[PDB]
């Protein structure tokens, strides 16, 4: 339900050049826009984004994009299945970067790629607002994974560019799904790979947060923990407490002996640690990884509250807690699955 535009732009590409797009499904009279950053990792030299491109093509190129995509969880437009927006105009927006959404740089004489993702995601607000989005009142930028932290590097520059755009009135606000990492310990053998992608991709960190780490360290700002707390746009953060790909950079994979429970129980402690003081969240103590796309994104709950309910609940925050309307949702029981509506498998 979902139809592929090409930017109209195309100098604004995806890694090999072909132009960037977005997917789109309208919904007349809804004033809500909800612009979704596709996630999957990332590569950060020219070998291992050229392996990328071999068996990975469709997250660098859009040459063999289709025609139409199917809106799924939060991006459904089935109450059924999207309790919260089921209503609201739907944008994908395909990853086809591999810079986490931060890079600024076009292929060349000097690069085999571009890296263009923040300047996708401009463009693609910049086209939007010729099709409906001037008139919105809330532009909700989502995402999962490497999309979930584009979010953070993202948010207040859509709403930077809206401002000076001269549309003051949409509320830009974000919803970073499992892209909330945590720059820890391996437990056995992301910074580094991280510092190099941003030479790599000349790949840029909103400003305060890069005021405050300064040249050499914008690496920082590709955590959560330490991004967020410099952002002025409200974010909803989703995060498993024990995300698979967080336990995979870690080296970590699942009888489990004392030193690897502790360190998973050390783990949980941690990220609930860094969502203390984040007033809309959902972080529940299951291993998983991405929840807000997926088809059956409602069944998970937290003490009780789903997250569409609790989405739902931030957004009657923005118009003092509500009653019975949570929006600070995260579990303290300290092992996988000890909630018992964590995802199956």
């Amino acid at each position: 339900d979902l139809r592929l535009h090409l930017l109209l732009n195309t100098s604004v590409t995806c890694n090999d050049g072909s132009p960037a797009g977005y997917y789109l499904k309208e919904s007349r009279g809804s004033r809500r826009w909800l612009l979704f950053l596709e996630g999957g990792w990332y590569c950060f030299n020219r070998e291992n984004c050229d392996s990328r491109y071999d068996t990975m093509r469709r997250l660098m190129s859009s040459r063999d994009w289709p025609r139409t995509r199917t809106g799924t969880g939060i991006l459904s437009s089935q109450p059924e299945e999207n309790p919260y927006w089921w209503n609201a105009n739907m944008v994908f927006i395909p990853y086809c970067s591999s810079d986490v959404w931060s890079g600024a740089s076009s292929k060349s004489e000097k690069n085999e790629y571009a890296f263009m993702g923040a300047l996708i995601i401009q463009e693609v607000v910049r086209e939007l607002l010729g099709r409906g989005l001037s008139g919105a009142k809330v532009l909700l930028l989502a995402g999962s994974s490497a999309g979930g932290t584009g979010v953070l590097l993202n948010v207040d520059r859509v709403a930077e560019q809206l401002e000076k755009l001269g549309y003051p009135a949409i509320q830009v606000r974000g919803l970073a799904d499992s892209g909330w990492f945590l720059d820890n310990k391996q437990y056995r053998h992301p910074t580094e790979a991280i510092r190099r992608g941003i030479r790599y991709w000349n790949g840029v960190v909103p400003e305060r947060c890069r005021r405050q780490f300064q040249e050499g360290e914008e690496w920082n700002c590709f955590f959560g923990y330490k991004v967020y707390p410099t952002l002025r746009s409200p974010v909803f953060v989703v995060q498993w407490l024990f995300d698979e790909a967080q336990l995979t950079v870690d080296n970590v994979h699942l009888p489990v002996q004392e030193g690897l429970r502790l360190y998973i129980q050390n783990l949980g402690r941690e990220l609930r640690h860094t969502l203390k003081d984040v007033p809309a969240s959902f972080a529940p103590a299951c291993l998983s990884h991405e929840i807000i796309i997926r088809s059956h994104w409602t069944d998970v709950q937290v003490k009780g509250t789903s997250l569409p309910r609790a989405l739902h609940c931030w957004d009657r925050s923005l118009h003092t807690p509500l009653k019975g309307c949570p929006v600070h949702l995260v579990d303290s029981c300290p092992w996988p699955h000890c909630n018992p509506s964590c995802p199956t498998g």
